[PDB]
């Protein structure tokens, strides 16, 4: 059995890639190992994500599913008492990922992507060229594809399989995130009751509060890996650590709150995988690159890469050799992702200066677009340059 495109995984990257490939008239199979709906962390969307969601015809459905509108994000430093607000670029939402991912997958089915509940386990190769995959599903099946798209997220299938490059981890910023859902959290005053709230103390010590339904808020406490394994060891203790040590806002807001279900812990390690394109295959989303979620780029970038990949895939299915089209995708992805990574690094090194710089109308407006996810067409902007130069200056002097 043959498809133009086989996609591993139906998170936001895989779903959007499938939809876009269908719009280009390609045949598409998506293999997803989990039954939807399924829990997934990563709840606060960018302005650009909202635009894609609107373009998919889902705006009214987002509201009806009870996903709060997101007016922007408040960043509060507990140690310095510096706080700044970044208004949203365009209308968007805070989501419960189980329901959200289900709604998007449904759109991909409406677009005619064929789905299988199954686990991809291997690739099929013709020399160095990838030409299909094996998946389980109580039998091992074989499928043939002109392009195998890895949208496996954090599972990073093609990297683990040795087809894509090795995972390059950013060791200096390794964190562990611990989170749970609560009811009864005290929200800010309308019209900003459903802003995302970020509270931070020391470098790489921070917490989020994200409203995800009419009465439910997502709480995360994120701390360096070493601190976690020394003082906490489990998510309940890490959250309590943040309550006690990151910000008095937490105790205040959570005074009458009640936890819903159990807490979980998860690695928050930045990484990139290179190469992430090759003959007959490519990675999109977290399957090749993960940024610090303090600025919530993940879902937005996953969707953007799925969309841009479809353009490359269409060129190869139409007859082109893989290199020019895939290297164009690669270069475009690296461009945007590096700007986002620089913004995050710049913030962590100079969080107060970052705040003071928002008082500058020109920078402020660029940062609004950048935090909105518009990092992929920035030739001639001032901010990306400032970030890059600062980071290089900081590094060269250490
Ligand atoms: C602590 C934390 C907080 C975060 N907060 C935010 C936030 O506020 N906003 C935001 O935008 N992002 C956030 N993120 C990031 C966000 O969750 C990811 O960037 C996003 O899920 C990436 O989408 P994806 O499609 O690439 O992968 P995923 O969404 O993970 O989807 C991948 C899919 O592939 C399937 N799969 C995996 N392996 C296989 C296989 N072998 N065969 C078949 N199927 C497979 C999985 O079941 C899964 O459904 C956060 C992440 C973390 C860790």
């Amino acid at each position: 059995t043959h498809y133009d495109v086989v996609i591993i995984g139906s998170g936001p990257a895989g779903s959007l890639c499938g939809i876009e490939c269908r719009k280009k008239g390609l045949s598409v199979l998506c293999i997803e190992k989990e039954q939807f709906p399924r829990f997934h962390i990563g709840e606060s969307l960018t302005g650009n994500a909202g635009q894609i969601i609107r373009d998919l015809g889902l705006a009214e459905d987002m509201d009806a599913a009870g996903f709060p509108d997101k007016p922007g994000v408040n960043v509060i430093g507990s140690l310095s008492k510096n706080e700044f607000f970044i208004p949203i670029l365009a209308p968007t939402w805070q989501v419960r990922r189980s329901d959200f991912d289900d709604m998007i997958k449904r759109k991909a089915v409406e677009h005619g992507v064929e789905y299988k509940l199954g686990m991809v386990t291997d690739v099929i190769k013709d020399g160095e060229k990838v030409v299909g995959a094996l998946y389980k599903a109580g039998v091992e099946h074989q499928v043939r594809s002109k392009v195998l798209v890895d949208a496996s997220g954090q599972n990073t299938f093609l990297s683990r399989k040795g087809v894509a490059g090795k995972r390059q981890i950013e060791f200096f910023s390794q964190q562990i995130a611990s989170f749970a859902h609560y009811k009864g959290v005290e929200r800010d005053l309308p019209p900003f009751s459903t802003n995302t709230t970020i509270l931070y103390s020391k470098q790489y010590h921070w917490s989020w509060i994200i409203p995800i339904s009419p009465d439910t808020d997502s709480l995360g406490v994120v701390i360096p890996k070493d601190l976690y394994y020394k003082e906490c060891k489990n998510p309940d203790d890490a959250i309590a650590w943040g309550m006690d040590h990151i910000s008095p806002e937490l105790k205040r807001r959570f005074k009458n709150a009640e936890r819903q279900g159990d807490s979980q812990s998860m690695a928050d390690f930045s990484y990139r995988i290179e190469p992430f394109v090759g003959d007959g295959w490519m990675c999109i989303g977290d399957a090749h690159r993960f940024l610090d979620p303090i600025f919530s780029y993940g879902v937005s970038f996953a969707m953007k890469e799925g969309i841009r990949a479809a353009e490359a895939i269409a060129q190869v299915v139409a007859g082109q050799d893989w290199k020019a089209p895939f290297y164009a995708y690669r270069d475009w992805s690296n461009g945007g992702q590096q700007i986002a990574a620089d913004l995050i690094r710049y913030f962590w090194i100079y969080p107060i200066f970052f705040g003071y710089q928002m008082q500058n109308p020109d920078l402020r407006d660029e940062v609004i677009r950048l935090l909105g996810g518009c990092c992929f067409d920035c030739e001639g902007w001032k901010a990306p340059a400032i970030f890059r130069n600062a980071i290089e200056e900081y590094d060269r002097k250490q």
